[PDB]
């Protein structure tokens, strides 16, 4: 599956719980954890459409109350192939 | 084409949704995704003048409500040769 | 043990006092100290479930009044295998 | 010419338009684009005194309305030779 | 001596005066100067307990009025050996 | 001489104008320009005690109205040998 799920948080601790809740929620693979600058952290997962939708909803609910909380939660079920050049394949 | 499109966001998730909307909207290549410092991210595209105009406006409309949102959307249809030395050629 | 403890602070001094209180409070190993960006720091410990619970609560109580203070204190007693790829094994 | 022109902005997008407006305004060479930290970006040009004065005035006017806008615009027509050791020669 | 002293400041200038006041105040060795992110800077010294206590008190008083001032001032007279893996030995 | 002068600013443009005013004001060498994190920049000079005093006060008066301005201006006429290990010798 090539659908993409993304959760952005303030700090690394909410991000690490988001990643746990996502990967326990459905069959998805964790491809990236990016320190964006100025406090933001983003975790990326790939999998099938049904799986990525459940994973992102679970991560969003689990990290909102942790540390400085949630920034963004977002799905793109089929990115353009051009966007693959800025998406990591391994953490 | 050598027209330049650029979109700056707060955080990485609005920038990836910006990159996706831009490349599906017209024939543009993604030449870079830059971590600016302090939370800003900038995505950059190249192509013919009309393609880049259609691309930039679609990415702005798409990322506006994603995460912490949109900072800038802007076009330079023919940069001076000088500026090419600070523009990346692939991301 | 493979339970995970995490404490996020504003600045490096509250995080080192957090690491000290955590490791003296129960049998946990210090696997990482991460400079997150924008001032956040995160310290991470591993061990059995009860050791990590006692560790995390002691570090929170210790760093709360140090410097700019505590951001998050949180435990994941069995992370998914997926998340292991973004957790450091030594600092 | 060895006079120096400098424009500092919030974000990379206003900086890239500043560089375009400067180099289209008079004969100057673009020597640097620096990510300062915490959002600031600085572009540096060199050339003759008359040229650097026109270039900086044009860049300042062109970038004020772009993204998060302008921070500083400044000329030094002849830096001390000691200052050359912190001025880049190539972008 | 293995006791640890720590001073965190906003900016590098208050940190450099803190380090001067600490090392002139008692026999301590300067082991680290860390750029934490988002403006914070931390200086670390080691020595005996009596020496580290005088050093930190002097540094704290000397840097409060310099630049953007003091963030934290803190002693741990005997860190756990696990914490040694995140403490530098040389600046 | 081994007296130390230091000026901290918000952004890179006020710091370069600070470096220029300092080196033209008396016989001082520029030993470093440090990107601190979060937007702060620090420039550092060495020389005899009177040269460094004249240098520092001139740089403060010059950069005050440039960009986001001046954070600190400060002199240490004889640092302890300990601190030399965190001071750069050339920029």
């Amino acid at each position: 599956g090539i659908a993409l799920g993304m959760i952005e948080t303030r700090g690394l601790v909410p991000a690490i719980e988001a990643a746990d809740a996502m990967t326990k929620a459905a069959e998805v693979r964790l491809v990236g954890r990016q320190f964006v600058g100025g406090g933001y952290v983003t975790v990326l997962v790939r999998g099938e459409t049904g799986a990525v939708n459940a994973a992102v909803r679970a991560g969003a609910d689990a990290c909102e109350r942790v540390g400085d909380g949630l920034v963004a939660a977002h799905i793109i079920a089929r990115v353009h192939s051009e966007v693959e050049n800025i998406l990591p394949k391994a953490p």
